[PDB]
């Protein structure tokens, strides 16, 4: 059991504070009284024994680890986490949704025990937790606080300079922006993922879901596209010719990206009719 | 109860005629009596009743509506069509992979009333269609075959040209494998999605997402990311800039791209519990 010390009762670091209660000790800190009676209103009475709600910086040093989750500014993390760094060595974890941690990391006096960790929306709901690093993070406390999210029931993916969660929203974002401006519906652009990507996405993955179309099948669909339209999206990578040259073309030759056993396409229909009945679409 | 030609026996026109024949009568063409005879032997008992196997063309005069589902080269598609296209009236629809509609068209002699229709695999499982249509398709031919497949309990999504689950999927793999390119394991692309965008994308899609985001939130974080990295991905849409002069920000004012009640928070967080427990990711 540590303890963990989390800067700002809003929205996020509430939602911080009643995750990381589940298994351990939290101070949770914020210049504002009213901000902190709020959050101890919004946090479920069984937990408020494992929080200590405070506007000072005392127990920091106490602390195994800080979380900040303070206004989405530069200039304002950077303040609060060079107070920090003063009192602790701990490693320091700014909850950053778009500000880059290559930024905060070089205003830094000790940015090896920096990173970023993007919480997902409720941090104690859904299960991802991203730790996003700078060039400067070791490797030491990457470690550390992937064990720490580990440990608390989180799915963790480590990522450098960068959200991958935030790449994906935007190369999606940007290709339904040219879909609303060539006339496409909103619903429409939605209803395919609603009812075909999303689902795919969610038991397969993108890569694992490729597999199943076949490496080899896609490789040249996407360079027929190519050739044809040409936009850069279907331009075909290196690493799928790499593959098909190796004959590890998916599932059918029980390689692809990943290794299948003999009933992997019956599982994976299988899997599919469970989610469509639950979800209401079969 | 219509009749539908379905031509080509193998994977797809095999599932085009399952999923058909819940409700209406099917002919299925192929060449090869062996590719009909092992089609036979994969469709439920319970069916063949309304499915007639055969080598030849003689019925297609007698059916509402022609699927193709050949080998996806556009000389042989060009041909089946070509020959069909004399026989009868009927909306002739190919199942096409990625071969282009237009081109399809431009090569036949009556293209008002051809277009494409994007089954899933399998097509009598999974709920989505597209309709993909050529330049050259008629109004009445599309809501013939929309209305057709509707009726048949599918989800259809009219596209132009191209079809939009591959438009996505193509732009998802093109950001996915610059992460490849850039050491990223393809266990965590594949992990982003399914413990965490997946499931967003499943019940919200990626627009109706962003209404809980915040539109004014995704056009200032996203502008941000474009100064500060500057991937054309990040870049600021046209369409987000006129909600936001609205004031039609998302969920918080009741209407973003879609429009909401006061529980919409409430709701979301709701129905992400019971995916992620049906899932086992709680
Ligand atoms: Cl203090
Ligand atoms: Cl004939």
């Amino acid at each position: 059991h540590m303890k963990v010390f989390v800067i700002g009762a809003g929205l996020m670091g509430r939602g911080i504070a009643i995750a990381i209660a589940s298994k351990h000790e939290v101070v949770l800190q914020d210049v504002s009284e009213k901000a902190l009676e709020a959050a101890r209103e919004q946090i479920p009475e069984e937990l408020l024994s494992k929080i200590e709600f405070t506007t000072t910086l005392e127990k920091v040093k106490d602390c195994d680890i800080v979380m900040e989750a303070v206004f989405e500014d530069l200039n304002t993390k950077v303040e609060v986490l060079r107070e920090v760094e003063r009192l602790t060595n701990a490693p320091l974890c700014s909850n950053t949704s778009v500000i880059s941690v290559d930024d905060i990391a070089e205003r830094l006096d000790s940015p090896s025990r920096f990173l970023g960790v993007h919480w997902m929306n409720p941090p104690h709901v859904m299960p991802l937790v991203e730790i996003v690093i700078s060039r400067f993070t070791d490797s030491k406390t990457v470690a550390f606080v992937e064990g720490f999210l580990r440990e608390l029931g989180k799915e963790v993916v480590v990522c450098k300079g960068q959200s991958l969660v935030n790449r994906f929203n935007a190369a999606v974002l940007s290709e339904a922006s040219r879909m609303i401006e060539e006339g496409v519906r909103a619903e429409d652009v939605d209803r395919v993922w609603k009812h075909h990507l999303g689902l795919l996405y969610t038991l397969f993955g993108p890569l694992g879901n490729l597999d199943y179309i076949g490496l080899d099948v896609a490789y040249y669909a996407s360079l027929y596209l190519y050739k044809r339209f040409g936009d850069e999206k279907f331009k075909p990578p290196e690493w799928l010719q790499e593959k098909i040259k190796k004959g590890e073309v998916g599932v059918k030759a029980g390689k692809g990206i990943y290794e299948y056993g003999p009933k992997a396409y019956e599982e994976r229909v299988e899997r599919l009719k469970k989610l469509l009945r639950f979800l209401g679409l079969e």
